[PDB]
This record gives structure tokens, C-alpha cells and sequence, in this order.
């Protein structure tokens, strides 16, 4: 039992009902501060790439809580070294938005709140042969933070919902809970080509959905990738969960964390990368 | 003579009044197709850097067509091969606007206007002395373009006029032509990792304003920069030169060229460039 709206379940019941790991001092979402951040210029271009000879099909799942896409094993991968050797494998990617355009993101960049985050979750396949071996265990999962900006002038083509394939026009208000549908597969090699992959916030934090495991290497891109109003209001047609009190889904997005709350044995960093330039 | 807006002196007039070279077969600008375009994995992130031991100011000039930026020399370049040996020396960097939103952009991609485009004029120092000695022979020129969009939603501190520093406020109806002021440096490293510097178009063409020189290695970004409609409206303030009919600077830019016109004897090919994948 958590939610995002209803408040038996909410967002600040999760420190009380998932003590492991909500009550903890590594949390996120947290506010990416340009000014108090340090500039890491050894961190170096995210690639996503995949595996050429990967058949398997994609879905999305509306779970109740967000638009979950779950990806085929051993088709999609992230490098931070510049290496293609498959350190780390995605599994999902799932949407965070509000009701409203000003607001929808978990992570804010000096305060501002974007209409929708995008989260890539991968395993450290590099330690863990299984992303159920590598959830629960330390240094498991690295996570990429896709903000998205609305703009009223674009081609549909130079928008992330290209990369999306539009989710093959999946999203619709029958699309319910806990239903999941086949889809085109997602060119998440586009979706990065779409912002700047050296300009990036760099933090070791959590999942921001209980039980907010502490085992999350965070990269959040600095440059938003762009949707249009039309876009952003597919999603918010989509059905809650029957456990949330308000209908359509929305405000699906967890609570500013600190960096550092006042119990901290060990203080965190939050660094930011830069191109070679 | 030449303008915009003057329909005695206006882009239909160029080919007539600038034979050398505004006749020729490798005019610019063009439009830029995705479909057409040939992919070359060996073309290379751009990176703009800068000489800090420089210490000349930079000065913007209303020069009747155009707000001008005038960078001093010896202090921005362009690399297109990853290694900092000043082979690409920037020389000013200027901008083509539109009376409204959907319209400004020199280039099109697929077809699609974008409200604002800069130019980043640069000379192969490579193999000539100076901007005087590169502009007028061949090969001279190298220029970047940076597309603009409107957003609703954004900090001034991730918009385009956080690397220009505002033109310290140069822009508005008193700026008159030919009026030059002293402004604070460009930030042109932070403008490029406001786009994907990897992600472009590239082609041999020319000067979009007479004489038209066909002498440019022409580069432009896929992903736009970002700006405000209260932003745009700022260049909207300058006025036009006495040369035109208009009165408010807006629609400076160039009708689209064809890559290859019927009476070519040796077509060129648009070039896409995309991140080591
Ligand atoms: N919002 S967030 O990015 O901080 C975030 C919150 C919660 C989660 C939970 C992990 N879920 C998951 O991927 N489990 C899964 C389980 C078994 C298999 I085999 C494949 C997948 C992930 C990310
Ligand atoms: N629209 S465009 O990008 O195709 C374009 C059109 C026309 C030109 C003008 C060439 N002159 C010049 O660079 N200015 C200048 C300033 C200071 C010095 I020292 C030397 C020369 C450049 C670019
Ligand atoms: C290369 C890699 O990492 N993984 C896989 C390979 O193991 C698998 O057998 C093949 C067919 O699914 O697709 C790819
Ligand atoms: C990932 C997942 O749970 N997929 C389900 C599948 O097992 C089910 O049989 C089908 C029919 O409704 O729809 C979906
Ligand atoms: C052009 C170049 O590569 N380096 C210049 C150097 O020539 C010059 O003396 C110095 C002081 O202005 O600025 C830098
Ligand atoms: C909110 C905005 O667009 N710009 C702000 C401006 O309001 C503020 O007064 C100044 C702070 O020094 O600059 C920045
Ligand atoms: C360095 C500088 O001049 N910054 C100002 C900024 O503070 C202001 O908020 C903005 C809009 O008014 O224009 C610019
Ligand atoms: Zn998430
Ligand atoms: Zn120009």
C-alpha cells in the first residue's frame, strides 16, 4: 500500500511505512544545484547502445502508479567509459508528470520543476548477472533522468515522442491498471541524440518509489529533450491505481529530498559533468 | 546595394547584382533532410573553446541587416577533429529573425523554420593568416548554426541569453545602425552544450548575405537552443538600415537555396554527422 495522492499512503507516510530505506539520508529526488554542485570533468559522454541481434518486443504497463516501459533482456545498455561492453543493461523506463504543465518532474535544476521526467533504469550488469540479483544489492542500478520541456513550434520528428515511437498510440483512458500492451521498440540511442549527453548532475542517491533502496548511481541531463502540449496530455489520460484517491493519473512524483538531512554519518556530493571543451 | 525587405534590392535581385558568386550552384541556405542526407560516422563532435590569456573586449554592432557580434582575435575557435591547435578561428557571430515566431531561420530541417538562427563565422587558420586573407578565397570559412526555440516554461539560466550575457541589453529600439557597444563576453562553450554538439548537418556552401562566396564549411545543429518569446522580441527592437522598406529589424534572412540547381557541373552531397553510438 503506497500512493502518490492518497494521504493514509502518500509520499510522507513512506519514511514510517518503508523504514528500509525511506527513513534514510541518501534519498532522491533532490534539487541539482548548479552553484553548490563540483564540476567532475573526468566524468565522460553517456552512450546508450544496443544489442543489433535482439528480437524480443517491448511493452508498456500502466502499473497504477506511472507508464512503465519494460524492456527485452540483453537489447539495451548504457557505457560511462566509452567501452561497449555491456557494464550496464536497462530493464524499464517510466514517466514522472503533473496535472499542470509548471510542475511534474521528481528532480528540480535550481528550483525548476519540468512537465515530465523520464527515468531509464538499468543494472550493473558489469557485478550482477540479473537485474532481480542487482535491485536489492549495493551499487545495483544507475539511473538516467530525461527532463522534457513542452514547446508549441516543432516537428513531431524532432520531438521525444519520435523516440517513443508515440508509444505505438497505446496511451489512452481504457489503457487501465495493471494492463500491459506490446509496443514498437523505443530508439533510446535518438531519445539521447535529442540533448546534450556530456551535461549532466552526477549523484549516488535511491529509487524514488518505496522501498527507496540507496543503491542508485544517479545521472540527470542537464537539457531538456521537447514534447508538445498534445504529448504531455496523452499521459494524463491515462487511469490511477484504485489505492490513490484522485482518477486520473498525475502528481506522480515524489517530495524534494535534502542531500544532506541532519543524520548523516557521511556527507554526498552532488558533482556535474561537462563536454572536453 | 543590397536588403531584405527592399524589393529593388531584395534577395530575388542578389544573383543579378552579385553574379560573383550569389549566380552560383553552391549557395546556402539550403534545406536540411534527414531522409536525403548521408550519414558519416566519421565527422566528429564539435567543441568551441577559448584562449584564457585573452583579455580584448567583444562589441555587438547594429550594421543595418543584422545584430553583429565581433569577437576579438586570437580568442574563440572551433575544433572539428578533438584536438586544440587553433586550426579554426572565430571571427563574429550574428543572427536572422523572423516578424513572428513560426518564421526567421535561414535553414529549415525537413522542411521546419525555426524563430531564430545564429551564425558562428570562423577562418581555416589552418592555412590562412587572417579573417581578411580567409574570407575572400577558398576554403577560408568554416560557420556553425545554432537554431533557437520559444519555450513557455524556462530559468533565464538554462535559455541561450545566459551564454550571451543578455548582449548586456544592447538590444532594443535606441540601438540604432551603424551603433557598436562594448558587451560582455559570449559564453560560446556554454551555448554548444546547450545542444548536442555531435548531432548536424554538414555541407559546402556559401555566405547567405552578398557577395554570397561559396568558401564555407557550413555545420548545423540538429537540436535547438532555447529562448523566450520576451527574448526574440528583444531582437524585434532594433531597426532595420535606411536601405530597407521594413522600419523594425525582422524577416533577415535568405530564401532556400537548392543543393544541387539544374545548371550544377558538380553536385554536392548534405552530409549528417551523429555521436559515436
Ligand atoms: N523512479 S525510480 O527511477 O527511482 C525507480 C523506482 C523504483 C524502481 C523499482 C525497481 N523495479 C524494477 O525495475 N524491477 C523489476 C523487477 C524484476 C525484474 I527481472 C525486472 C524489473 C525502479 C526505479
Ligand atoms: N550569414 S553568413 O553566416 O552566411 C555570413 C555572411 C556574411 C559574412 C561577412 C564576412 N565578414 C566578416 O566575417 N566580418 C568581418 C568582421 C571583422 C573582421 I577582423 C573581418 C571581417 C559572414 C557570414
Ligand atoms: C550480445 C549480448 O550482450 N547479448 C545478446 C546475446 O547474448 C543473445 O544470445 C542475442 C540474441 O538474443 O542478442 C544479443
Ligand atoms: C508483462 C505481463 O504481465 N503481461 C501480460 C500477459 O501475461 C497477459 O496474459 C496478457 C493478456 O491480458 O497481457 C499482459
Ligand atoms: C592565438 C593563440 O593561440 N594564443 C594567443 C596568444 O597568441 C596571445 O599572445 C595571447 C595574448 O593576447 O592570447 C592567446
Ligand atoms: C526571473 C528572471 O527571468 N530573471 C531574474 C530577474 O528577475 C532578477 O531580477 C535578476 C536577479 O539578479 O536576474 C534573474
Ligand atoms: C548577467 C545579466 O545581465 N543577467 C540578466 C538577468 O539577471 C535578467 O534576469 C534577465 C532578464 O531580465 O536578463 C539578463
Ligand atoms: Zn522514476
Ligand atoms: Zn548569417
Amino acid at each position: 500500500e503506497w500512493s502518490y495522492t492518497n494521504i493514509l499512503t502518500g509520499p510522507e507516510t513512506w519514511h514510517e511505512h518503508y523504514k528500509n530505506m525511506c527513513s534514510g539520508y541518501y534519498q532522491s529526488p533532490i534539487d541539482l544545484k548548479t552553484d553548490i554542485s563540483t564540476l567532475d570533468l573526468k566524468l565522460k559522454t553517456v552512450i546508450i547502445y544496443r544489442n543489433t541481434s535482439s528480437t524480443e518486443t517491448t511493452t508498456i504497463q500502466n502499473n497504477g502508479h506511472s507508464a512503465e516501459v519494460k524492456f527485452p533482456r540483453n537489447t539495451w545498455f548504457i557505457s560511462f567509459d566509452g567501452i561497449l561492453d555491456y557494464k550496464y543493461e536497462i530493464i524499464q523506463m517510466h514517466f514522472h508528470w503533473g496535472n499542470t504543465d509548471d510542475r511534474g518532474s521528481e528532480h528540480t535544476i535550481d528550483g525548476f520543476r519540468f512537465p515530465l521526467e523520464g527515468h531509464i533504469v538499468s543494472f550493473r550488469r558489469q557485478m550482477y548477472s540479473s537485474p532481480s540479483e542487482a535491485i536489492g544489492r549495493p551499487g545495483g542500478l544507475a539511473v538516467l533522468g530525461i527532463m522534457h520541456q513542452i514547446v508549441e513550434s516543432i516537428k513531431y520528428e524532432q520531438t521525444a515522442f519520435k523516440a517513443y515511437n508515440n508509444f505505438s498510440g497505446v496511451l489512452n483512458s481504457q489503457f487501465v491498471p495493471p494492463n500491459n500492451s506490446t509496443i514498437d521498440d523505443i530508439n533510446l540511442a535518438l531519445l539521447l541524440s535529442l540533448l546534450n549527453p556530456s551535461r549532466y548532475f552526477r549523484y549516488l542517491g535511491s529509487l524514488t518509489t518505496p522501498p527507496c533502496t540507496e543503491n542508485v548511481l544517479w545521472t540527470v541531463f542537464i537539457d531538456p529533450v521537447l514534447i508538445t502540449r498534445e504529448q504531455i496530455n496523452l499521459f494524463r489520460n491515462l487511469p490511477y491505481g484504485s489505492n490513490e484517491k484522485q482518477t486520473r493519473m498525475g502528481d506522480n512524483f515524489r517530495p524534494i529530498q535534502l542531500l544532506n538531512p541532519i543524520d548523516t554519518l557521511a556527507s554526498r556530493t552532488l558533482y556535474r559533468a561537462t563536454a572536453r571543451g
